[PDB]
């Protein structure tokens, strides 16, 4: 039931927070969070990188394999109403912090003035530094990650990952 | 635990879908289920009316007393991340349906093109008709209602009642 250490392995400090990588190659973020004016990320210059940003969720797609450790890994357009997640949070001192969330609905959302495509969830907390972190679940005998954090309320208690863009019938659109 | 015939009897017909009298001269609804082109409800001119309309959610309050017969009760915006709601549909053939829903995040949310502030919940199904339909709660001996029924994803088990505007800590803002 808990994060096996290689699934901890995969969050990585990232720019002003973190990201993850799901595959040799393929590492995902939180658009705020990726930082401006760089040439390079992880030493790759950017033309060699595959970038996909949609609102607060982006991908790299690097061209090298950057985790040859790593297996492949499931990622998903977030998870069905009343999934309970964990959100992988790693903290500058190096603690580990798995927080508990049970996933609400998929939709875009007004967050500070911009639309966000995510997925809110209830705390079963988050500061700002965390943004990036991990929202995964196991299916079976492996781990998936379906969003990446991004949002909580003043209070805590509700949590918002951006998610992959996409529509589909189970989703707010 | 079953809502009391009544606080059925306070949802009422209205345009194309339903409101709800919060007292005698308080009545909720839907915004986009009000009629259009029209110079009075329920018989009374519009200047005698206070109309307030936010998003989604609409609130009328008539000078006289329309429903005499009821105590008021009281209105929130929204409720806590995991409450447990009923939503009192009424179907045009007279059947009553209530529902059941997981209530989840407090957002102003984009949907079929405009933004909607309201708070989604998960189904534990509505039709189109069922528009303006309260959803309450039970608090001690007394119900609470605190939204209207708006939109529902095309499989169904998401649902989005419109709340009254209001910022707060507990909001996506
Ligand atoms: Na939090
Ligand atoms: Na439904």
């Amino acid at each position: 039931g808990s994060a096996p250490p290689t699934l901890w392995s995969r969050v990585t400090k990232f720019g002003s927070g973190w990201g993850f990588w799901v595959s040799p190659t393929v590492f995902i973020t939180t658009t705020h969070v990726v930082p401006t004016g760089v040439k390079e990320f992880f030493g790759e210059p950017l033309s060699s990188i595959a970038i996909h940003q949609a609102g607060e969720f982006t991908q790299f797609r690097f061209s090298k394999k950057m985790r040859p450790d790593l297996t492949g890994m499931v990622l998903e357009e977030g998870c069905p109403e009343g999934t309970v997640c964990s959100v992988l949070i790693k903290r500058d001192s190096g603690e580990l912090l798995p927080l508990a969330v049970r996933m609400g609905a998929i939709a875009s959302m007004r967050i500070q003035g911009r639309l966000v495509h995510g997925q809110s969830g209830m705390l079963l907390g988050t500061i700002p530094g965390d943004c990036g972190a991990p929202y995964v679940h196991k299916r079976g005998n492996d781990w998936v990650v379906c969003g990446v954090h991004a949002a909580a309320t003043k209070s805590g208690n509700t949590v918002v990952c951006a998610v992959q863009a996409g529509e589909g019938e189970t989703a707010l659109e």
